């Protein structure tokens, strides 16, 4: 078998797997299957420049025919709503080739949107129309004494998510399915852990973002939303194409990608056009499970399934917090830092740079190709007697034969140390060709007893 450490890594890497199986009695849909689902109406704005340029107006007066809509008193968006709306608009433009410019409809634009409030509850909390309808571009928001959610939209609250959700609808995204409850969902991932378009909470799929009496809602497009809107309009590869840090010490310049306190409730899906990026969750004290796999989910900031990387995005670095975290790299050369606590770090393929941080850290290797002589990982702060290099996924617990020189026998391993440069190394000849086919270098001495195999 393998160690528990490896099993924890493997289990997490597969924890949110989607497609080809039932979950909650419903088919599990992959991101692409949901992208189709969310765009099943066939409505979209049309381009051309290969970009959809929309204009939008915060209506200052009721349109012609307004009174017939049964919405009651019309009112213009407040400055706060306009500010939040713009942030919501921006979060969509960030991921797909659609732009929103405040202004009147213009012959040069691909469509025009309108935003406004109404006071009669009968109109519903908020609503919008698909771009193929006669009321294309419109979204309306209820505000009255009995319903105040839309009066103060803000990062993380439902008021902001409503703006995001309604704009998504005006862009052509349908709600995930047609006294309905999650039981009526067409697919398993129809919850707001995967899409802001969903009516159902993340609890239905097992994620935990918050507790009773508190609201926690992604302010920006989530994993499936991004897939859906890019399917419609193409991915916007221009955004944050330089190096970007998301989370703590964020350089993403987006309120929803920023954490400044251990109590922050991050719920976001990372879209990025390139560069050398980092998910920095160093400010959290809770156990985290960070997955750098494209399209995968992470448990961040004491919550679960709240962070994800959009399909097509390569995130290279991760920094855990003070909790006992799991860090899973991808094929790229990753820099993974555990932070305090007892972490389990899995670099994956490519030559990685691993920092255990303080605590007792375990560096897991699941395949020889994870760390070869020509592309070796380096553990920058290995602490013998406390840290561990775990090769059980490879050796299946068969053990290693620690020698001073490869004898041509498979399983032979060599622990070396270079006192002058405080550099250590673990070489292994798994295949038994008489030469190392696996290599891990360290800063700090490694002893045979620090190896789990
Ligand atoms: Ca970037
Ligand atoms: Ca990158
Ligand atoms: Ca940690
Ligand atoms: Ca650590
Ligand atoms: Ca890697
Ligand atoms: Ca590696």
């Amino acid at each position: 078998g393998t160690s528990s450490a490896f099993t924890q890594i493997d289990n997490f890497s597969h924890f949110y797997d989607r497609g080809d199986h039932l979950v909650n009695g419903k088919p599990s849909f992959t991101v692409d299957q949901v992208a189709d689902q969310l765009t099943r109406s066939g409505a979209s704005w049309h381009d051309n420049d290969g970009v959809i340029n929309l204009t939008y107006t915060f209506l200052t007066a009721p349109p012609v025919g307004y009174a017939s809509r049964g919405l009651g008193t019309f009112s213009q968006f407040s400055a706060l709503q306009k500010e939040q709306a713009k942030l919501s608009l921006e979060s969509w433009a960030d991921v797909a080739k659609v732009t929103f410019t405040e202004g009147p409809a213009a012959r040069g634009d691909d469509g025009h949107m309108t935003f406004a409030n109404f006071s009669a509850s009968n109109g519903g909390a908020a609503f919008a129309y698909l771009p193929n309808s006669s009321r294309k571009g419109e979204s309306w928001y209820l505000i009255n004494k009995d319903y105040q959610v839309n009066k103060t939209p803000g990062e993380g609250n439902y008021g902001r998510q409503t703006l995001t959700h309604e704009i998504g609808h005006t862009l052509g995204l349908s709600h995930p399915g047609d006294n309905p409850t999650y039981r009526d969902a067409v697919y398993a991932e129809d919850t707001r852990a995967y899409s802001v378009m969903s009516y159902w909470s993340e609890k239905n799929t097992g994620q935990v973002f918050t507790k009773t009496g508190e609201g926690a809602y992604a302010s920006a497009p989530l994993l499936d939303d991004i897939a859906a809107v890019q399917k419609l309009y193409g991915a916007n590869l221009e955004t944050r194409a330089d190096d970007t840090v998301y989370g703590f010490n964020s350089t993403a310049d987006r309120d929803f990608y920023s954490a400044t306190s251990s109590t922050d409730k991050l719920i976001f899906s990372v879209w990025d056009g390139g560069g050398n990026d980092t998910l920095d969750f160093s400010g959290f004290s809770q156990n985290q499970k960070i997955n750098l796999t494209a399209g995968s989910f992470s448990d961040v900031g004491g919550m679960t399934g709240n962070v994800s990387i959009a399909q097509g995005v390569t995130i290279e670095n991760a920094i855990g917090g003070s909790g006992n975290d799991l860090l899973i790299g991808n094929d790229a050369a990753n820099v993974l830092k555990g932070g305090a606590g007892n972490d389990i770090i899995y670099g994956g393929g490519g030559a990685d740079v691993l920092w255990g941080g303080t605590g007792s850290d375990t560096f897991v290797f699941g395949a020889v190709s994870d760390s070869t002589p020509k592309a070796a990982d380096i553990i920058k702060d290995f602490q013998s007697g406390f840290d561990k290099i775990d090769l059980t996924a490879i050796t299946k617990l068969g053990g290693l034969n620690f020698v001073d020189a490869f004898t041509g026998h498979a399983g032979d391993a060599i622990v070396s140390y270079h006192q002058a440069s405080n550099a250590g190394s673990l070489q292994v000849d798994f295949s038994g060709q008489g030469v190392a086919d696996f290599l891990v270098t360290t800063v700090g001495q490694v002893a045979t007893y620090d190896i789990v195999a």
